[PDB]
């Protein structure tokens, strides 16, 4: 299947490690361009990254700096002469509860989990707009479903499902197509090391896979990708607004489903 | 994007015309072998589907006998080794009001549009649970949204959502996964005809696809199969229970946008 991707340019945020690296790979060995927007990159994939797309860049990047992204977004489209997608990735549950967190650090948690993807997407919008691209949003089941001690990030993910269905609005008549995945349990190397902090790590994680029905097992960042660049695409070119869950049943079947 | 289903056998029902067929395209395109259930097969499509897949076959069906469709499914395992994946689609929209509808002619109508979902799926299910592989409903915005004139089709379709999530459930164990399409407006040589109908055609296209936020216009047949064939892969391999919108915007975006 052709994408019809090759040397198309996408900015992903958090696209050095989990879920938007994976993206990032996978852009990049479709052919597309990615150009990492991150605080900081690791060695060893800043060398895959460019084994595998010889123009992707990494641009160091502090996403609770409006200025330093309007200046590097700049920067990106006179490298490559315009951008043709946006992946807003960049972000971690924090867990902040309502009960025991300030409205201050709630307005801090959207400083690293929220309003950068209303920047990113202002300062990316005139350049997608020309290439007739794709929004990107990553979300989270959480956004949807609730979970219980995270009153900051449900917030935040439900927030970004509005800008996708307002962005998919305003931007429809330029054919920009703006969309969202939802995760819910995505195996990843941080989430690797936050079961190993468990007396049983193996335990912990069967206790939380088996509540996902397809496998009991957590969804691949290859999954993950996969659904998000085939979404970025001209393959889904009247895809707009959706809310995507590739998540192995966990938002929608019934909730007491077992084996 | 290698969508790793070289030589995967998919039955699509009503897959000789439309949306069916564009998927079946597809599908042999990315090597996989489609097998098409249907009531007739236009010369030139079977021309086309043997270009792309040596191993295409077309079964003539009446998808109303429960019996032929156990033969005919049977037939299909044995001549190819087994079956990895069913597209149902057979149906249309038979615009049937209640107000001037009797209930004998629901049934009837759930004969040609929903009845077969359930028996295509119940015969082809030993063969896909073996194959760990794919069951995709294709059914309809109308389902959703309702139309207002039509109570026969959305019921149909809307039941073929409940039968998305419960076969999603009963077959998650078995790593297979089921979900579904809700196509809005798709243009098609079936809507291009019906639309030939009105006086002013083009206008009568223009009234419609004004609603479409994506472009003003119709979704195409390629822009279904694109995400159909996607979904069926082993790419989308933790997607199931899911309906579906490529759709232009037309579920989810507010009712009132305009160009304006």
């Amino acid at each position: 299947m052709d994408l019809k991707i090759k040397n198309k340019v996408c900015i992903i945020t958090g696209g050095a490690k989990g879920i938007g690296y994976g993206i990032a790979k996978l852009w990049a060995s479709e052919g597309g361009i990615p150009v990492i927007f991150s605080r900081s990159m690791p060695k060893e994939h800043d060398k895959e990254l460019k084994k595998l797309s010889s123009e992707y860049e990494f641009y160091e990047i502090d996403l609770k700096n409006y200025e330093q992204i309007e200046k590097l977004v700049k920067k990106v489209a006179i490298k490559h002469g315009g951008i043709y997608a946006l992946v807003n990735n960049a972000g971690t549950n924090d867990n902040l509860h309502i009960e025991n967190t300030s409205t201050q650090d709630l307005i801090k948690s959207y400083e690293n989990n929220l309003f950068h993807y209303y920047t990113m997407t202002k300062e990316c919008l005139p350049y997608i707009k020309k290439e007739q691209g794709s929004i990107l949003n990553i979300v989270s089941k959480t956004g949807i479903t609730g979970q219980g001690r995270t009153s900051a990030y449900a917030s935040a993910k439900a927030a970004q499902m509005g800008f996708t269905r307002e962005w998919a609005c305003a931007f429809a008549k330029d054919n920009v197509r703006v969309n969202a995945i939802a995760p819910a349990e995505v195996m990843t190397p941080l989430y690797e090391k936050w079961l190993q902090n468990f007396p049983n790590p193996k335990e912990q994680y069967e206790k939380i896979a088996k509540a996902i029905p397809l496998g009991h097992r957590f969804t691949t960042i290859e999954e993950i990708a996969n659904t998000a660049v085939f979404t970025l695409s001209p393959l889904a070119s009247h895809t707009t607004g959706q809310i995507l869950m590739p998540d192995g049943g966990y938002v929608h079947l019934d909730r007491a489903l077992n084996w």
